[PDB]
């Protein structure tokens, strides 16, 4: 579990999201597996506008922040889950690294601020869900 606290904003995993997240619907996209609700109280985190392929992300079935080098966000292959059928799922960015499913919403971030959360991941590889690109995040 785990979400990202911007200004009025809170981004998590769309597969995550709760009925009061639901209830208090900014925006969603299933290919990007994100949901976005508004909060009353504001948040600290700010979002990364850059183009780094480095940075560290948490990983909660270890209590532990690992820096990793991440690809570009891209469209990507994921395996069938309870969540998703298989499918592309796109803005999607790959490290090697140790993840399972409770995983997602664990923070990826770089020297700028958070980069994106946990989406995906098996077999020593974790996939992050890109916000960079979000940029009507930072405002209203
Ligand atoms: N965006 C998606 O497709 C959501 C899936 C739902 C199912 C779990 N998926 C995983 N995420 C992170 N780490 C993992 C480690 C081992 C196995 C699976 C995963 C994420
Ligand atoms: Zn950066």
């Amino acid at each position: 579990s785990g979400a990202i606290y911007v200004g009025n904003y809170r981004v998590v995993n769309r597969h995550l999201a709760t009925h009061n997240d639901w209830a208090n619907l900014v925006w969603e996209d299933s290919s990007r597996d994100l949901l976005v609700s508004s909060t009353t109280a504001q948040g600290c985190d700010t979002i990364a506008r850059c183009d780094c392929q480095t940075g560290v992300y948490y990983c909660s079935s270890r209590r532990k922040h690992y820096p990793v080098s991440f690809s570009k966000p891209s469209l990507i292959f994921v395996e069938a889950s309870e969540y998703y059928p298989a499918r592309y799922q796109s803005h999607l960015m790959l490290a090697v690294g140790h993840s399972e499913p409770g995983d997602c919403g664990g923070i990826l971030r770089c020297q700028h601020g958070v980069v994106g959360i946990v989406s995906t991941g098996g077999n020593g590889l974790v996939g992050f869900a890109d916000v960079r690109d979000l940029l009507w995040l930072d405002e209203e």
